[PDB]
C-alpha cells in the first residue's frame, strides 16, 4: 500500500530495508513510508530524521520536500516522507566501478562540506556510509539518513568498555569499542576515513565479522596505540585489555593502497587517527592539501543556529509534520 495521491502518481520500487520501502514518483521524487508508531526506537528514529531534515537546507544533504500523513493523530499509521530523486548510490556504484583519483576527491569534498555543516548545527550523524551517500550523473553528492543522529555531548561521551553500539560495524570508530557512546564529532570522522579508503580499494578498510572482530581489524592496521594514547583511554578495563595484547606495528598506508594519491593517503592517516582528541576535524580536513583545488570557506556553509514514551513521541511527529498539511 503506497497511498500518496493527489501530487504523487507513477510509481515504481527502488528499495527496501528496517525503515520501510522507497519508490520513485512523480511531482520525479523520491517517497519513503515508514510505519513506526509500534515502537518506541523506531518513533525516536522518525522523529529525529525529520527535525534535523527539515532545520537544515545544504546542496550535499537531502533535504525533505514534502511529509504525507493522515490528518488527525487518531488516523496516522504511516508517514510518507518525499525526497530529491537520485541516481545511485556510493555502496551500488563500488559494486560496478573503480573510481579514479579525481572522482575520490571531489565525492570526499562533497562528504566533508555536508558535515561541516552538519556539525557546525552541533548535530553527530553517526551511521556515514557508502550506502548514505547519494549519487547522480553530475557527480551531485548527498548525505541522507539521520535516524541515527544526535545532538554532540561530549560532556557526557563516556561508557564501559565493550559497550553495546547500533551503527554500522564496520564504519565504527575505535573507541566506541573502549569508552565512548559516539557523542563526539570525531565519531563521525572517523567513518569518512573508513568510506575514503573504501573508495580507494572498492573494498571495506575494517570489515569485522562481529563487534570486538571490528577492534581487531583496527588495531591489525594501525598497530598498538602509543602509551599517550593509552593513557587518554579513561577505562580500566579497556587500558588492561590493550595492555595485554601483543605489540603489533602499523600497516603502511602505501602498502594497502599502493596506487593512491600521496595526499589521498596523508589526509587518510589523519582521519584514522586512533586518539579521537588527535584526529583531524572536519575544517581541517577541507584544509588538507589533498583537496586544495576544492577548498573555498566561503563557499562551504554553516548552520544559522545549532541545535519519552511512543505516544508522546507520536504526538511530537504529528506537530513536526504539520506545516505540510493544506
Ligand atoms: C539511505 S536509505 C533512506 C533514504 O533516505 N533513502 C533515499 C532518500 C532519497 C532518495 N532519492 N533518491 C534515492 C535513490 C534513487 C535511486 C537509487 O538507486 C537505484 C539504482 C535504484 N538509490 C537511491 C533516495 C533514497 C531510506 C530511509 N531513510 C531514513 C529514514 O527515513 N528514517 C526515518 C525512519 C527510520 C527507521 C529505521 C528503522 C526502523 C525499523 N522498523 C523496524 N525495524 C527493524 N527497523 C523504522 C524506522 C530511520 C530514519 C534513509
Amino acid at each position: 500500500v503506497f497511498d500518496v495521491g493527489p501530487r504523487y502518481t507513477n510509481l515504481s520500487y527502488i528499495g527496501e530495508g528496517a525503515y520501510g520501502m522507497v519508490c520513485s514518483a512523480y511531482d520525479r521524487v523520491a517517497i519513503k513510508k515508514i510505519s513506526p508508531f509500534e515502537h518506541q526506537t523506531y518513533c525516536q528514529r522518525t522523529l529525529r530524521e525529520i527535525k534535523i531534515l527539515l532545520r537544515f537546507r545544504h546542496e550535499n544533504i537531502i533535504g525533505i520536500n514534502d511529509i504525507i500523513r493522515a490528518p488527525t493523530i487518531e488516523q496516522m499509521k504511516d508517514v510518507y516522507i518525499v525526497q530529491d530523486l537520485m541516481e545511485t548510490d556510493l555502496y551500488k556504484l563500488l559494486k560496478t566501478q573503480h573510481l579514479s583519483n579525481d572522482h575520490i576527491c571531489y565525492f570526499l569534498y562533497q562528504i566533508l562540506r555536508g558535515l561541516k555543516y552538519i556539525h557546525s548545527a552541533n548535530v553527530l550523524h553517526r551511521d556515514l556510509k557508502p550506502s548514505n551517500l547519494l549519487l547522480n550523473t553530475t557527480c551531485d553528492l548527498k548525505i541522507c539518513d539521520f535516524g541515527l543522529a544526535r545532538v554532540a555531548d561530549p560532556d557526557h561521551d563516556h561508557t564501559g568498555f565493550l559497550t553495546e553500539y547500533v551503527a554500522t560495524r564496520w564504519y565504527r570508530a575505535p573507541e566506541i569499542m573502549l569508552n565512548s557512546k559516539g557523542y563526539t564529532k570525531s565519531i563521525d570522522i572517523w567513518s569518512v576515513g573508513c568510506i575514503l579508503a573504501e573508495m580507494l580499494s572498492n573494498r571495506p578498510i575494517f570489515p569485522g565479522k562481529h563487534y570486538l572482530d571490528q577492534l581487531n581489524h583496527i588495531l591489525g592496521i594501525l598497530g598498538s596505540p602509543s602509551q599517550e594514547d593509552l593513557n587518554c583511554i579513561i577505562n580500566l578495563k579497556a587500558r588492561n585489555y590493550l595492555l595485554s595484547l601483543p605489540h603489533k606495528n602499523k600497516v603502511p598506508w602505501n602498502r594497502l593502497f599502493p596506487n593512491a594519491d600521496s595526499k589521498a593517503l596523508d589526509l587518510l592517516d589523519k582521519m584514522l587517527t586512533f586518539n579521537p582528541h588527535k584526529r583531524i576535524e572536519v575544517e581541517q580536513a577541507l584544509a588538507h592539501p589533498y583537496l586544495e583545488q576544492y577548498y573555498d570557506p566561503s563557499d562551504e556553509p554553516i548552520a544559522e543556529a545549532p541545535f519519552l514514551p511512543k505516544e508522546k513521541l507520536k504526538e511530537l511527529i504529528f506537530e513536526e509534520t504539520a506545516r505540510f498539511q493544506p
